[PDB]
Order: structure tokens, then sequence, then C-alpha cells
């Protein structure tokens, strides 16, 4: 099947050229990607309805407080990248979800996820000159899907499983 899994969690260097989909379950981290080189990206799981709050997360790990808030009726998934071990997190982009769902694949030099709001979320890419030695810890439940298929992978960020 085009969709494969649900597979539970794992930590391990994706294969380039397939999307995980990853289907968070709870408020907290959703996973915490790194090739301990250019790239560090740790995605944030923010409840519906939370006025401002002080969260202690452990990234890659280290602890680190985040005053976190989500004013929609979605769910928010915060990318927190950062391009070099000394360096400060960002929150480089958002995704605004009901189906809770978030993508990442690692193709042709490049980190792609989706963000904006759904069903009219959209890919973008981050750099890397160290991409196969991306890997990732994930905390829920993933599918893997081929790059080829991307279409459905777009469907269920924006429309669920
Ligand atoms: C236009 C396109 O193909 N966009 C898709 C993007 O493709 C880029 C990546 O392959 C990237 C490598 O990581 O390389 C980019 O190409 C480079 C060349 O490598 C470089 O030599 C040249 O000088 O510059 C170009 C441009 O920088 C590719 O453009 O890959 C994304 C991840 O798979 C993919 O999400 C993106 O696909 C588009 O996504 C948007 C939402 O963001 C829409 O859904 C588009 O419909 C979708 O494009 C569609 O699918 C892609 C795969 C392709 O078939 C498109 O023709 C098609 O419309």
């Amino acid at each position: 099947s085009i969709l494969d899994g649900p597979y539970q969690p794992t930590t391990f260097k994706p294969p380039n050229d397939y999307w995980l989909l990853i289907s968070s379950n709870t408020d907290g981290v959703v996973y915490e990607s790194t090739n301990n080189s250019d790239f560090w990206t740790a995605v944030i799981a923010v409840e519906p309805h939370v006025s401002q709050t002080n969260r202690q997360y452990v990234l890659f790990g280290e602890n680190k407080q985040f005053n976190v808030e989500n004013s929609s009726d979605k769910w928010k998934f915060f990318e927190m990248f950062k391009g070099s071990s000394q360096s400060d997190f960002s929150n480089r982009r958002t995704l605004t979800s009901n189906n809770r769902l978030v993508g990442m694949l690692k193709y042709g030099g490049r980190v792609w996820t989706f963000h904006g709001e759904t069903p009219r979320a959209t890919t973008d890419s981050s750099n890397t000159a160290d991409l196969n030695n991306i890997s990732i810890i994930i905390h829920s439940e993933f599918y893997i899907i081929p790059r080829s298929q991307e279409s459905k992978c777009n469907e269920y960020i924006n429309n669920g499983l």
C-alpha cells in the first residue's frame, strides 16, 4: 500500500524520497530530528484554546522552556529550528491542523515539511549539506509514503486519514 503503517514510535535515519506522515496523539514533543551538523528541528504540539503558558520540553537532551499559546480551535504544531549546535531555537514554521498529522521528507539536499493551515497547508524546504545523516526520534505512530505519492500525503495532511 501507498500508505505504509502505522509504525510504532522509534528512532531512525529515514530513507530519502519518502514522506513520514506522523500522527500526533498528545501535546508535547512530536519528534526531534537532527544530523548534529547543520539541521535541528523539533516539533511541539499545543492543543486548542491554550492561553499563554510556560511549558518545558526536552529537545535533543536539553531542557527548554517556551511560553506557548494557541487561540485557535485547531491543534498547532510548532517547528523549533536551529542550524548549528551553538545557536538558539526559533519557531521557524507552524502547521495549524485539526487532522493532527505532520509531514517530513528528506529529498534532494533538503528537508521538506508541511506548514500553514489545513486544508490549505503547503510544503516548504530547508537546505542541508548533510541530508542522509539526519535522524529522527518519533514519539508517536507514523506512516511512510513514497514521494511519488506526495499528492496522497498532501490529502492526508490537509483532510485527515
Ligand atoms: C515545483 C515542484 O516540483 N515542487 C515540489 C518540490 O520540488 C523541488 C524539490 O525536488 C527540490 C529538491 O529537494 O528541488 C527543486 O528543484 C530545483 C532543482 O533541483 C534545481 O536544479 C533547480 O536549479 O532549481 C529547482 C527549484 O529550486 C524542486 O522544485 O518538492 C517538494 C517536496 O517533494 C514538493 O512538495 C513540491 O511539490 C509541489 O508542492 C506544492 C505545495 O507546496 C503543490 O502541492 C504542488 O502541486 C507540488 O508540485 C507538484 O508535485 C511536484 C512533485 C511536481 O510533480 C510538480 O510539477 C507538481 O506540480
